[PDB]
Protein backbone atom coordinates (compact mmCIF):
# COMPACT_ATOMS: atom_id res chain seq x y z
CA UNK A 1 0.00 0.00 0.00
CA UNK A 2 0.90 3.91 -0.46
CA UNK A 3 2.77 5.23 2.33
CA UNK A 4 1.05 8.26 2.17
CA UNK A 5 -3.14 9.59 2.45
CA UNK A 6 -5.22 9.62 -1.15
CA UNK A 7 -6.62 12.95 -0.49
CA UNK A 8 -4.00 14.89 1.41
CA UNK A 9 -0.72 13.16 0.43
CA UNK A 10 0.65 13.11 4.36
CA UNK A 11 1.91 10.37 6.08
CA UNK A 12 0.52 9.35 9.79
CA UNK A 13 -1.64 7.33 11.61
CA UNK A 14 -2.95 5.20 7.95
CA UNK A 15 -5.81 3.08 6.96
CA UNK A 16 -5.00 0.85 4.66
CA UNK A 17 -7.64 -0.43 1.86
CA UNK A 18 -7.48 -4.27 1.46
CA UNK A 19 -8.47 -3.96 -2.18
CA UNK A 20 -6.34 -1.58 -3.47
CA UNK A 21 -2.92 0.27 -2.27
CA UNK A 22 -4.36 3.47 -1.37
CA UNK A 23 -4.38 4.65 2.18
CA UNK A 24 -6.09 6.92 4.14
CA UNK A 25 -6.01 9.14 7.54
CA UNK A 26 -9.27 7.96 9.67
CA UNK A 27 -10.82 11.64 8.96
CA UNK A 28 -9.65 11.88 5.50
CA UNK A 29 -12.01 9.04 3.97
CA UNK A 30 -15.47 9.94 3.89
CA UNK A 31 -16.89 8.48 5.46
CA UNK A 32 -14.87 8.02 8.39
CA UNK A 33 -12.85 5.06 8.30
CA UNK A 34 -15.00 1.83 9.56
CA UNK A 35 -13.73 0.89 13.39
CA UNK A 36 -13.44 -2.86 12.52
CA UNK A 37 -14.08 -4.31 8.87
CA UNK A 38 -11.48 -7.35 7.75
CA UNK A 39 -11.57 -7.19 5.09
CA UNK A 40 -12.05 -3.38 4.75
CA UNK A 41 -12.56 -1.56 1.04
CA UNK A 42 -12.11 2.21 0.43
CA UNK A 43 -14.92 4.03 -1.63
CA UNK A 44 -12.57 4.38 -4.49
CA UNK A 45 -12.71 0.31 -4.71
CA UNK A 46 -16.76 0.75 -3.33
CA UNK A 47 -17.54 3.17 -6.56
CA UNK A 48 -15.63 0.52 -8.85
CA UNK A 49 -17.87 -1.99 -7.81
CA UNK A 50 -21.12 -0.28 -8.17
CA UNK A 51 -19.87 0.35 -11.93
CA UNK A 52 -18.69 -3.37 -12.31
CA UNK A 53 -22.43 -4.64 -11.34
CA UNK A 54 -23.83 -2.43 -13.48
CA UNK A 55 -22.34 -1.94 -16.50
CA UNK A 56 -25.14 0.07 -17.75
CA UNK A 57 -25.16 2.53 -15.15
CA UNK A 58 -21.57 4.49 -17.04
CA UNK A 59 -24.56 5.24 -20.03
CA UNK A 60 -24.92 8.80 -20.30
CA UNK A 61 -27.74 10.83 -18.28
CA UNK A 62 -29.52 14.30 -18.06
CA UNK A 63 -28.04 16.11 -14.83
CA UNK A 64 -31.76 16.69 -14.18
CA UNK A 65 -32.93 12.95 -14.03
CA UNK A 66 -29.80 13.03 -11.56
CA UNK A 67 -30.59 15.87 -9.42
CA UNK A 68 -33.63 14.22 -8.88
CA UNK A 69 -32.85 10.65 -7.70
CA UNK A 70 -33.55 10.21 -3.83
CA UNK A 71 -30.60 9.74 -1.88
CA UNK A 72 -30.56 5.64 -1.78
CA UNK A 73 -27.58 3.85 -0.63
CA UNK A 74 -25.57 4.26 -3.98
CA UNK A 75 -26.65 8.07 -4.58
CA UNK A 76 -24.84 8.59 -0.74
CA UNK A 77 -22.03 6.88 -1.48
CA UNK A 78 -21.64 8.52 -5.02
CA UNK A 79 -22.13 12.12 -3.05
CA UNK A 80 -19.75 11.16 -0.55
CA UNK A 81 -16.80 10.46 -3.34
CA UNK A 82 -17.43 13.44 -4.88
CA UNK A 83 -17.03 15.17 -1.82
CA UNK A 84 -14.23 12.97 -1.45
CA UNK A 85 -12.52 14.03 -4.76
CA UNK A 86 -12.69 17.98 -4.13
CA UNK A 87 -10.99 17.62 -0.85
CA UNK A 88 -8.00 15.93 -2.46
CA UNK A 89 -7.42 19.10 -4.08
CA UNK A 90 -5.05 21.27 -1.98
CA UNK A 91 -7.01 24.50 -2.95
CA UNK A 92 -9.83 22.61 -1.04
CA UNK A 93 -8.31 24.34 2.05
CA UNK A 94 -10.06 27.44 0.94
CA UNK A 95 -13.18 26.55 1.08
CA UNK A 96 -13.41 23.73 3.92
CA UNK A 97 -14.09 25.51 6.88
CA UNK A 98 -16.28 28.42 8.02
CA UNK A 99 -15.79 31.55 6.45
CA UNK A 100 -15.86 35.04 7.12
CA UNK A 101 -16.31 38.14 5.22
CA UNK A 102 -15.54 41.14 6.24
CA UNK A 103 -13.62 43.26 2.88
CA UNK A 104 -14.22 46.92 1.98
CA UNK A 105 -16.70 47.43 -0.69
CA UNK A 106 -18.71 43.62 -0.14
CA UNK A 107 -21.01 42.07 1.42
CA UNK A 108 -20.81 38.71 2.62
CA UNK A 109 -23.76 36.08 1.11
CA UNK A 110 -27.06 35.54 2.76
CA UNK A 111 -26.13 31.58 2.70
CA UNK A 112 -22.46 30.64 3.42
CA UNK A 113 -21.26 27.37 2.95
CA UNK A 114 -18.60 25.25 3.33
CA UNK A 115 -17.10 21.78 2.57
CA UNK A 116 -17.14 20.64 6.09
CA UNK A 117 -20.82 21.46 6.52
CA UNK A 118 -21.61 19.78 3.55
CA UNK A 119 -19.20 16.93 5.04
CA UNK A 120 -21.77 16.61 8.35
CA UNK A 121 -24.64 16.92 6.25
CA UNK A 122 -24.30 14.18 4.56
CA UNK A 123 -22.83 12.06 7.82
CA UNK A 124 -26.34 13.12 9.54
CA UNK A 125 -28.38 12.18 6.19
CA UNK A 126 -29.75 15.31 5.58
CA UNK A 127 -30.15 15.80 1.73
CA UNK A 128 -32.94 13.82 0.49
CA UNK A 129 -31.80 14.10 -3.05
CA UNK A 130 -28.95 14.34 -5.21
CA UNK A 131 -30.09 18.10 -5.93
CA UNK A 132 -29.65 18.86 -1.93
CA UNK A 133 -25.58 18.11 -2.43
CA UNK A 134 -25.08 19.52 -5.30
CA UNK A 135 -26.96 23.10 -4.48
CA UNK A 136 -24.78 23.31 -1.45
CA UNK A 137 -21.27 22.34 -3.44
CA UNK A 138 -22.03 24.92 -5.89
CA UNK A 139 -23.07 27.78 -3.38
CA UNK A 140 -19.38 26.90 -1.89
CA UNK A 141 -18.03 28.32 -5.17
CA UNK A 142 -20.47 31.06 -6.24
CA UNK A 143 -20.67 32.55 -2.71
CA UNK A 144 -16.60 32.52 -3.22
CA UNK A 145 -16.71 34.23 -6.72
CA UNK A 146 -19.41 36.99 -6.05
CA UNK A 147 -17.49 38.21 -2.70
CA UNK A 148 -13.97 38.07 -4.09
CA UNK A 149 -15.62 40.63 -7.40
CA UNK A 150 -12.43 41.37 -9.04
CA UNK A 151 -9.91 40.48 -6.77
CA UNK A 152 -7.67 37.51 -8.70
CA UNK A 153 -8.55 35.59 -5.68
CA UNK A 154 -12.12 34.75 -7.49
CA UNK A 155 -9.85 32.49 -9.70
CA UNK A 156 -9.47 30.17 -6.05
CA UNK A 157 -13.15 29.09 -6.77
CA UNK A 158 -13.19 28.66 -10.94
CA UNK A 159 -10.51 26.53 -9.97
CA UNK A 160 -11.96 24.09 -7.12
CA UNK A 161 -15.78 24.59 -9.23
CA UNK A 162 -13.85 23.05 -12.10
CA UNK A 163 -12.89 20.21 -10.12
CA UNK A 164 -15.94 19.35 -8.49
CA UNK A 165 -18.07 19.56 -11.57
CA UNK A 166 -15.58 17.60 -13.89
CA UNK A 167 -15.93 14.54 -10.82
CA UNK A 168 -19.58 15.53 -10.93
CA UNK A 169 -20.00 14.32 -14.53
CA UNK A 170 -17.45 11.48 -14.22
CA UNK A 171 -19.07 9.42 -11.30
CA UNK A 172 -23.09 10.49 -12.32
CA UNK A 173 -21.86 9.53 -15.78
CA UNK A 174 -23.66 12.70 -17.13
CA UNK A 175 -23.58 12.54 -21.17
CA UNK A 176 -21.29 13.93 -22.72
CA UNK A 177 -21.59 17.86 -24.86
CA UNK A 178 -19.74 20.54 -26.94
ZN1 LIG B 1 -5.11 12.64 4.90
ZN1 LIG C 1 -9.45 0.69 -2.36
ZN1 LIG D 1 -26.93 -5.56 -14.49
Amino acid sequence: NSNICEVCNKWGRLFCCDTCPRSFHEHCHIPSVEANKNPWSCIFCRIKTIQERCPESQSGHQESEVLMRQMLPEEQLKCEFLLLKVYCDSKSCFFASEPYYNREGSQGPQKPMWLNKVKTSLNEQMYTRVEGFVQDMRLIFHNHKEFYREDKFTRLGIQVQDIFEKNFRNIFAIQETS
